[PDB]
């Protein structure tokens, strides 16, 4: 029953907190960062516990070689948590295109095309355990207000994701998604830290709790979702 | 403070009971709502007199009313409503005699939609004095066809409705979710759960830590139905 | 090809809109309206041409009597519209219960168990020529800000109508809803009149224009279930 | 000012072809995107010279510019963009290798998403002029699944999140709106509708009269798919 996750855009932000949190709930951890200081800060932390990757989600070889050295050291892979994201700073449509055109090319090769390739390659070892994906969407995936028309509608296509993973590859592996937003003014009255978003992700991880959970987005942005 | 209370209507059977179990296995102070004296029964056999019980019918206000006043008085404050009694519609089709509809449109929104508004209402003064939270039960109906006739889709619907009015109304001092359940006691993951087994999101949305940033929401458990067949 | 529709909330605003559009248009028409003034009112405009139902669509009798007085006249019934509605102006979950309850019992009364009276007084004439309905919906369908709690969730219970009623009576009569919303400050700028908001009804009630539409509701509210 | 004129691509074949034929009966000047030189015949073959007609690829941006440049010269405004042009992914699956999928992938978004947004910032400039419109094509698998694989149904949410993106950003001077067809050329209607039954939502969404007040919206025509089978 040990269980193992694997963690994309680990180096900061909510992926770090999930590693914490995912860490103190007994998991066996994988960590892919972007650059050598979040490597040593996770290090800082956990000594030798994890096996960590430096790279880009961009690379499918480096997506591969998350797995590869998840299951070299940990045996097996029991949750892949696609997280790794990036804003568009709001880029108005009424920009020159070259603008346009490389901003997009970028937000949908980290938020979207990242995404398929880290589930591509981390598929084989999830069928063995009959495990499960998360992937990190946003408010943006439901409301206008937080990013640029090329965010927003990176976000809408992981909720398309979502759904048609889920139908895809049920009854084998469960694949959801938790929708964070105004983190670090919302009806809630405040901005949440990363560490307040994390339990979306260990109910949907957790093989107890959430074995009958699919297709599902869990929606943690203090109500902006809603109104403003 | 430490100390949390949760309220519980539809308590004594299918996943109100396992709300109440799961609840005092988290270390709360539980007090349930339950229609009928054998479900007490039921209830006291496990928990003896932990439990603040009130037996009666959750369409009666004042009901709802003596449920939050045993509560606050056995045991001091309310930091979370659980509005879950529900009732089917056993497919009934809209080509049926009116007289069958009116009556059956009549119970099914009394239960699943007005006396969740009753016992919001009877609870909101105790939910403010501790900033709490409030779950109502919805229903895979509330996003697909399929699982119901046509009232019992609407009045799920109407539950949606309620948590998005309600939590934009009562920010930011009162949480408001749902979780909507579904194929419970053939779905894409193979498999009906047990009551038992689509509990966590409660637990997740009562909870003033792990839920703290969550309003609006609704958390599908329904073994992936909403998707399709 | 004589296409026959019938209308409640017929006396005023939206209603009254859609009994000039579907008369211009060459349907034959009736009309259920709230009091004698507004069957004056459409007197003077149409003299004799409609069917006119004076009384209240939340009692059945007033609705089968429409139905009849509409074959009676004309001779079938290809679309319903169920139209007539209420607002709550607000009504907050703060006030006293006996506020609360009565002020539900009336929007639900009216919102909501008003349109399966309708349809179930309209059906056996629907399926004799596979005809459709079409639903008034509102923006509250989708999005707070319009109403209190109590109109928000009639309007939702609407959407699953809809939804329900489509599929259940499918292929033989088409089931729809349109939401208008800021008539009579929205992003497109301006509040609408009535006139500006029936063209969708049109489409959907139309046997060439909707043959395939079902179980849809079309948006008209200059964006607000957008944002502000 | 009376005279209208829309722009739209994918024209060659399926909806946008009757796109053409739908809105030149209308009254409006067009000019459409088309795929080859065949297409451009049958299009010629109908309408002569009516029409402006760009043959090429919508993933190339000058393309798209050019389609707008000739309709500003031939017909002096424009007032709707139709952004139309659409590709399949043929269920591919997640399993299969990964080069396969990166190529899909590529082709998908390109197409479905990227030249969307080309088109649409090509025809900005002459849209505000005239405080026009915009008309995507979505999908069917905008909000369900069966009707594709995940690259499609994926690219497909993607326009939904454009519609409500832009139809804010644009706001109040340019209206934004898509259409969502399916089953094509089994639905719960009980047959497969062909494309010239699916274009009268355009037709309303481009409207200055009919639509003026509508912004932000999807209309489904898709013989019931998205309610399930």
């Amino acid at each position: 029953n040990q269980q193992v996750v694997s963690i994309t855009g680990a180096g900061s932000g909510i992926g770090l907190e999930l590693v914490r949190s995912f860490k103190l709930a007994g998991y066996c951890v994988s960590a892919l960062v972007r650059n050598e200081e979040q490597e040593a800060l996770l290090c800082n932390e956990f000594k030798d516990a994890l096996e960590i990757v430096v790279g880009d989600v961009r690379d499918h070889a480096t997506n591969e070689k998350l797995i590869k050295q998840t299951i070299d050291r940990f045996g097996h892979l029991d949750c892949f948590i696609a997280n790794a994201g990036i804003w568009d700073y709001m880029l108005n449509i009424e920009e020159p295109w070259e603008k346009i055109s490389s901003s997009f090319d970028e937000i949908f090769d980290i938020n979207v095309k990242s995404y398929f390739s880290g589930i591509s390659a981390a598929l084989p070892e999830l069928k063995k355990t009959n495990g499960s994906v998360v992937m990190t969407a946003s408010v943006s995936s439901h409301a206008v207000g937080g990013g640029g028309s090329c965010y927003i509608a990176s976000k809408h296509a992981v909720l398309g994701m979502v759904k048609a993973l889920a139908y895809e590859l049920a009854p084998e592996i469960r694949v959801n998604a938790v929708s964070p937003g105004g983190t670090v003014l919302t009806p809630l009255g405040f901005a949440a830290k990363p560490e307040d978003v994390v339990a979306p992700y260990l109910l949907l991880a957790s093989r107890k709790q959430g074995k009958f959970i699919t297709g599902t987005v869990i929606s943690i942005d203090g109500g902006m979702a809603l109104g403003r």
